[PDB]
């Protein structure tokens, strides 16, 4: 596909997000549920998935591009 | 079908769009969407539905021109 | 990623706090579950597991900025 | 980490009464459930395990200080 | 620790019944024990045991408020 | 905090109640559960844990008022 | 407490029956399980456990009334 | 107590079966288990046990009576 | 923010009554639901986290002018 | 964009109500909801939520000016 | 409050059937529940619940008049 | 209470079958449940807590009349 | 706020009904509902939530006489 | 503005009814509402809204006067 | 209680099948799980319990019978 | 069945997929797993089936092509 | 039934694409399931699931053109 | 199978990382767990069976891309 | 293997612990229990078994940086 | 290792008591038992063992600190 036109500023915006300051955010959030949710159910598997979610955003630019050209 | 016409211009942009920046955009509201539901309730089979529908956006055009000749 | 932009004030404030008063709040309530249930069922290894999401609570911060640019 | 903040008193409140009344009457509860199951079992091991908890309660503030700065 | 508070009344109550009517409850409940499992095992280690249990329990506010400053 | 106004009258039937009427009422009523699941597996542990419980209700009223002001 | 109001007939109706027929069945109940359950096992120890929960149940009144004034 | 009421029927019914058809159908059922474990490894004091809880059934109604007034 | 204006009378009742007759009902109802949820399964955990609800709410004034200038 | 205008002061006072007496008389909203459904199911992630909601809060109208310059 | 009125019929009606033929219907209804749920999952606690609700049944005029004058 | 009226009926046709043959149906599904879960695991408990179970059912009657007038 | 005036009467005919004969109706009805649902599910938590809703119902027209002077 | 002219009287009857006698007819009928709606679903929080809702008339004429000059 | 009216055929039914074809069925199938559970760890006695569930199978229409009337 | 039409593209991607990027990140994911469960109960049994599960998938697109023509 | 018509066509093709692209795009759905949900709780009896599922659409033809002549 | 692609970096990441960083950190884990749960039973085969765990993630990678090409 | 990156302080950090502080209290521990049970059956292997778990600890970080490099 | 960090106070606490008030205590526990045991059978080889195990724990932080660096 194409990254630019008239939406190609929200796109940029949004992929730059993705990785950027709302992503850190979300991933903050996720820190602080497997933290909140351990103190009665110690769990640190969930930290693991956290960690591969955190991962997969990270490349989640790459994988949009490269599904949609 | 035929591809031309009086509405040529609007099957293109939209056969274009698919794949092109309004695409990415949802594509990466998905990626926002696991992301954000999996705070609390961490899954990545969401995940690999939203690459399945990415793959699928990526072949819409592709489907659409074989069903609708 | 970027850690400025509309979001980076809430970044910041959550970075910050992962390990501050509430990231506190959160240990000194395991710490708590912990020496609850082992009112009735002494167990230590909870105590360890604590101490590991603390040390993971610690390392939140460069995680996720490792992990999102 | 800060102590301050708009949760520095209930962060404060939680760690003094780690050590204070709630923190007395955790471990009195693990006494008298020590006592209580030794009526059938005599058995001093889960003292020494309910002194080490305690142990560890006395020195939890310091833990949660020294691992969230 | 602080022994006043919300929690005031609560931990000197227990503190006191420690070594008060439900201590010493417990305590004829481990001499009972004692004394019917000797019927067919004579066995007056298990007194010394529970002795050795009451002593533990009459130090057990000295202890706790020891640990628990 | 104050506990007068349009609300005081309902707050003091409810601090009254604590250790009333309804608060002696539950009290039995767990007294009632501790006998009737002692029938197949006697435990003598739940009477202490019930005991307990009506000791924290009967400082109900101060843990609130200390809580809020 | 006050033992009078709206609830004062459940109260005393429940505080009558503790030590009433409903107390008398429940206790019953149980010698029947420590009956039954020494066909195969038998232990006579369950009955001195018995016993000191009816002794419980005899004196539950007056250790609600103590707690809840 | 009261041996009547709403439950006196039960409380009746319950009493007068301890030591009439079901709790002489439970000591002939110790009885049977006492003589077909002793095929293998005879031994009288499971015969004696047995007569003591007889003996216990016999006054259970007493005891009951006793405690629960 | 500012305390005054058109809401400053409203914003001044609720934040009076956080910690005032509406608060503590709100917290007498949470004590007699763990007294009664106690009933079947007791449970003093809850009770720990009534208390942390109600410290809570102690310091929700402090904490939505922190947040809210 | 521009702050001035004809829409200028109604602009000016959302956005320092934002912050102001309605914002604050929503945060307490949200604390009291929070109380109130903590009775029942005490759940202090809800709490957490509404920090998060009212941080947000704090930074909706940076968020607004960047977003429309 | 005043029994009379245009809706003192109506009132009247309903508290004598409280305890009239339609509760009696219903605690009939509760106890053939309680015996049909045993017959997979024998509970006689459930009973005591039923028996419980009951009492509250033949007080709930006592209660409604008391609470609303 | 009175048994007459518009429900009068009802009330007395259920009365008769908590007796009668739906009561003698639900009894006897208890007891081919005794027998069928009895296959894998015997378990003649289960057939005493039904014979209780039958027991109150016989009383039911003389219980609702009791409580409800 | 002033009671009298061409919507005086409804007002005091509306005030002495909440705790007149239609409100002792409602009250009522919540008694019959909790009888009735609890049937299948026995759960007399709901009567303690109806019991405070007559409490409040109890005190409705001095909340209303407060806030509307 | 002017409170004064040819629609003061008005202004001036409406200002004084929004607290005096229709104010409390529509308080009390968001009182019954929620004393009918809770025979089924006992909800209290619908009473915690209602009130604020007679805070927010308490203050509605403020509110108009600090909006409407 | 009476054996006719609408569900006395099913009564009939499932009395005449406790001591019929199902009701040898069943005892077929405690018969081979003794058999099977005895290949690995060979007890007899589980065939006396087995024996003994028949027997009380026997009975089980007069058991039913004398209970309910 | 056919392997082209509309959907091949799909059908060719996922197919290379199972044994490709997102198969061999499942794998890992369940040797992850694997080595995490057996942190504290150390259990080599799932990582036999692990290998099993990824001879299933590497088998997974025959298997799918032979059942489906 | 009759395959040809106006829909005969639409049957041709949805009768070929149950084994065609469509049919084995979704059986290598249920396989990266299966691989997925695996990675937690090894499971393959799923796949055994999974292979009957395809069996069974291998077969759909067959059996519609059977029940639909 | 193919080692690149959109999720080619998610699957070399997680490669490395199996004997990186986390998987180091999970074999510390699993020997922490040996050391503790050896201070009251000591058994030195949970070590061995660690070693074995540490030696398949060493080979995880290998074995992973042999099954999935 | 690699020993930085995101997880690279954590690992530190544990690994530096296993022979640390915590390494030692975790030793001390098994010294105490071994002191512990040598009261009643005085056994020196077990003093030898934990002082080859102390070596093994010692070489601990040697064994996992060799089979993950 | 390090005898500092968070967790230094605890190890400093453990290796003081191990020669200190606890390890005494559980000496004269040990010469108790030796002089218990050997009222039926003296044997001074266990005061020997004793005596070693003593001179085992005198040494015992030596030994830790040797081997955890
Ligand atoms: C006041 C005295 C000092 C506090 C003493 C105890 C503190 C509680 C910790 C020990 C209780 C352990 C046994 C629990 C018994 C139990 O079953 O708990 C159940 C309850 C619900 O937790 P989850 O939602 O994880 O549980 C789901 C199910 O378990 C429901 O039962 O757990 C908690 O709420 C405790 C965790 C709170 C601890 C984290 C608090 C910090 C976050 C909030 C910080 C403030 C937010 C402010 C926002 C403005
Ligand atoms: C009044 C007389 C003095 C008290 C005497 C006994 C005190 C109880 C301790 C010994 C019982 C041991 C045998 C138990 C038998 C038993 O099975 O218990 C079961 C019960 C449930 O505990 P868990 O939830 O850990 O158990 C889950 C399963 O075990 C359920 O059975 O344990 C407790 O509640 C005891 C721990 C409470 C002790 C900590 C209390 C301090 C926290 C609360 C402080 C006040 C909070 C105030 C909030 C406003
Ligand atoms: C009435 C006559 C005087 C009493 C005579 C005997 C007293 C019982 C002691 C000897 C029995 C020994 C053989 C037992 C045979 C046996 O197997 O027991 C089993 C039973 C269950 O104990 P645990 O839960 O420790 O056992 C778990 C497993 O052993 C289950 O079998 O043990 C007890 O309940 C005895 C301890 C109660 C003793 C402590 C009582 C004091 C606490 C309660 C104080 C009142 C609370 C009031 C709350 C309101
Ligand atoms: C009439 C004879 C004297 C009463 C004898 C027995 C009383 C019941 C207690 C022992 C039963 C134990 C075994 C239960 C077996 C069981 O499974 O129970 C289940 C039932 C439901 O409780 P939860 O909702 O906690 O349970 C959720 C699940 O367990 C559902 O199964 O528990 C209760 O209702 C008992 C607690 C009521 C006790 C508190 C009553 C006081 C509050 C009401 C006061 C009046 C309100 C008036 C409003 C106008
Ligand atoms: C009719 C003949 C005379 C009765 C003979 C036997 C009576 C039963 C006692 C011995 C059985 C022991 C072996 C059981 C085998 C067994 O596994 O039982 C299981 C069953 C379920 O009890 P729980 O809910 O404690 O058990 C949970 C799990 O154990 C489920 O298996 O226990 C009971 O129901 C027995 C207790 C009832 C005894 C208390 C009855 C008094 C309360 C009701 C009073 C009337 C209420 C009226 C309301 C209107
Ligand atoms: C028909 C021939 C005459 C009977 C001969 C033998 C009778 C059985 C006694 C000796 C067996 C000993 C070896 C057992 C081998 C064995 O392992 O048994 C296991 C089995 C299960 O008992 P528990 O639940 O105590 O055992 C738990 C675990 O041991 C499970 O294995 O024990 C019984 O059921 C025997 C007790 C029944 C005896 C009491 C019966 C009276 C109560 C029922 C009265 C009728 C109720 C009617 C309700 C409507
Ligand atoms: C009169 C006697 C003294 C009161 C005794 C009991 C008080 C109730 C608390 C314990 C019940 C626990 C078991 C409940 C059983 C249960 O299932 O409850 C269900 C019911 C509905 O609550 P939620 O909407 O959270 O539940 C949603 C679902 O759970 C529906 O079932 O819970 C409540 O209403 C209780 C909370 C009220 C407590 C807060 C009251 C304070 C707010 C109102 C203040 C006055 C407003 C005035 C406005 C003018
Ligand atoms: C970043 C560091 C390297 C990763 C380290 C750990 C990786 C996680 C595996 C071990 C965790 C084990 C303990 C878990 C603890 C646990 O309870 O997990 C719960 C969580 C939810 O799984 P389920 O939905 O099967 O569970 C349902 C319930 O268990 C909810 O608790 O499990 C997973 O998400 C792990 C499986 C993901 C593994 C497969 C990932 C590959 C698929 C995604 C590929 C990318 C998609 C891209 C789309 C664009
Ligand atoms: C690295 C150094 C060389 C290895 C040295 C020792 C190897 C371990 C054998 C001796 C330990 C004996 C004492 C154990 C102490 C002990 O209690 O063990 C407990 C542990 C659990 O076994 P189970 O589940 O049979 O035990 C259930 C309960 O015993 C739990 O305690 O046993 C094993 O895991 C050992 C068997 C693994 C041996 C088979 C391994 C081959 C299968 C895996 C092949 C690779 C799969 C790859 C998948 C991708
Ligand atoms: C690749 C190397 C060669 C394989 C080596 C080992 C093969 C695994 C067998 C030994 C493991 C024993 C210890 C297990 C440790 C263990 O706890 O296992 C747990 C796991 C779950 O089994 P269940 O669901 O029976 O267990 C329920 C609970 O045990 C959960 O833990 O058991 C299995 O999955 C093994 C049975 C699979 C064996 C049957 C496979 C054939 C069916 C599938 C055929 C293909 C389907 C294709 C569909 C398209
Ligand atoms: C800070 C001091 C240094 C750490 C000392 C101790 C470390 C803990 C290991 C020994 C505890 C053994 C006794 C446990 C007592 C126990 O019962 O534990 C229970 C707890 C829960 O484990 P499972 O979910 O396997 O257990 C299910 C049930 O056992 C629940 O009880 O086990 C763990 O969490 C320990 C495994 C974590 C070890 C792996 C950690 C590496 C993965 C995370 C890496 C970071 C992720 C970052 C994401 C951003
Ligand atoms: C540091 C000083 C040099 C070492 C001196 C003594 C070494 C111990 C041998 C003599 C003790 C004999 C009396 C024991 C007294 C005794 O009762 O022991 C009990 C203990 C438990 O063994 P089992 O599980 O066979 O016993 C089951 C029951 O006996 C439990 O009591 O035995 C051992 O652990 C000793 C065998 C370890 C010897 C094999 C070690 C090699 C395998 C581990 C290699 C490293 C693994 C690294 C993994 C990363
Ligand atoms: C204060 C005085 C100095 C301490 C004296 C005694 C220390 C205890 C050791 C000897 C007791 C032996 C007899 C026990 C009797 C017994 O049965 O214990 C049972 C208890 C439970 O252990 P497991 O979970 O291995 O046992 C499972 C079953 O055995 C349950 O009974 O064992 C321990 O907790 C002792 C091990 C703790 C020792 C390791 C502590 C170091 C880890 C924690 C470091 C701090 C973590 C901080 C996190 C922030």
């Amino acid at each position: 596909g194409s990254d630019d036109g008239a939406f190609g500023d929200i796109w940029a915006y949004m992929s730059e997000a993705l990785t950027g300051a709302p992503g850190k955010i979300i991933a903050c959030g996720m820190l602080f549920s497997v933290a909140y949710f351990g103190v009665v159910k110690p769990n640190l598997g969930l930290a693991l998935v956290s960690a591969l979610m955190m991962l997969v955003m990270a490349n989640g630019e790459k994988i949009i591009s490269s599904f949609l050209n």
